């Protein structure tokens, strides 16, 4: 078996290897870089997103996410509240900020100790899950705006058409910005671009894991637990990884820099942090291996989750029994 000890692969494809998408993502698992959770990819060199990033700062973020922690440094929650609109321009100001801005570090792994001891204490705004791209529509190789779709993935598998569409989405971060431990809807696969700015480090444990990550998350967060039996859906939970470490929980840890793509493979829990002001663009994709775990994946019907009307289909056809309790949720 390739990759046992379920270590993030990185990977360098040549501008050829680079070309046909889908071969590629089959050919990292033939490696076994799914096991991991998650992989980096470095395009080549003669690769790029776009030609610059000088005229982004008229993009709107409609509704910043002021992220405010609950808990222990190690153990925490996030709650999100909603800031007025602001421009990407004005975003990025305030990242740079005295209040906001990242502090004086020797390097990622001094950062990283920065942040798991002081994150609970301030409220970084976050501009997440903004429909749009920043790809060139030229672009041609690993442009995130142009994968075969999830929909058509499940027809060609499935051979039963569905409504839905699936698009990318940006997120401006800035210091201590976080995302909080989940798998994908419906544990899809993701793909994440670095377009510009600090680093953005990571955290996954290995798929065949993921209920370890699970019944820990129960035992820290127990009346989030009775509330709903998937509340990690909620992707309101931070456990740092000292107390992953302390619980014997298989992980690992990486960071993205800008220019990089991360995937993230089916039922691949995550969570993370970023260093400083960036931009990044990601979407959920599916291959032939997700099937599978679509139809195994926990759902949320508490109503707290609220997912993408897209995920109506999913749900119907490849867990019809959960379907009727799920809708309940949604509405
Ligand atoms: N349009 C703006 C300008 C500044 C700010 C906001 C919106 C909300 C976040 C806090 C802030 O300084
Ligand atoms: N896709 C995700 C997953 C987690 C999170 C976000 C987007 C933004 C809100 C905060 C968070 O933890
Ligand atoms: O970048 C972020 O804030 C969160 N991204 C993801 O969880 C992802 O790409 O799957
Ligand atoms: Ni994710
Ligand atoms: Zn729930």
């Amino acid at each position: 078996a390739q990759n046992p000890n379920c270590n993030i692969m990185i990977f360098h494809p040549t501008k050829e290897e680079f070309n046909d998408f889908d071969k590629y993502i089959a050919y990292m698992e033939s490696q076994g870089a799914h096991r991991a959770g998650l992989a980096k990819i470095i395009p080549p060199k003669e690769w790029k997103a776009r030609e610059t990033y000088d005229n982004i700062s008229e993009i709107l973020i409609a509704t910043p996410l002021q992220q405010v922690a609950s808990g222990r440094a190690g153990v925490f929650t996030q709650y999100h509240k909603k800031k007025k609109a602001m421009t990407v321009g004005e975003y990025r100001h305030l990242a740079n900020s005295k209040k906001y801005q990242t502090p004086p570090h020797q390097n990622f792994e001094d950062l990283e100790r920065k942040y798991w001891k002081n994150r609970i204490y301030n409220s970084p705004i976050y501009g997440a899950d903004i429909s749009g791209s920043l790809f060139d529509e030229n672009t041609k190789q690993w442009n995130l705006g142009h994968l075969g779709t999830i929909q058509d993935l499940l027809e060609k598998e499935c051979g039963v058409v569905i409504e839905g569409v699936n698009t990318p989405y940006l997120y401006f971060g800035m210091w201590k910005t976080t995302f909080a431990w989940h798998t994908e809807d419906m544990d899809l696969y993701s793909i994440n671009y670095l377009h510009l700015g600090e680093p953005k480090t990571w955290y996954v444990v290995p798929p065949e894991h993921g209920q370890r990550l699970e019944r820990l998350a129960r035992e820290l967060f127990p009346g989030s637990s009775r509330g709903c039996g998937a509340f990690l859906r909620h992707k309101v939970a931070l456990i740092s990884p000292t107390v992953l470490k302390e619980n014997g929980i298989p992980f690992n840890r990486i960071t993205q820099e800008a220019g990089e793509f991360m995937v993230t493979f089916p039922y691949g829990y995550h969570a993370g942090f970023n260093h400083g002001f960036n931009c990044a663009e990601a979407i959920n994709f599916a291959t032939p291996r997700w099937i599978d775990y679509g139809k195994m994946a926990s759902q949320c019907s508490c109503g707290e989750a609220r997912v993408t009307f897209s995920m109506d289909a999913f749900v119907r056809i490849l867990q019809p029994e959960r379907y009727d309790l799920w809708k309940r949720g949604q509405d």
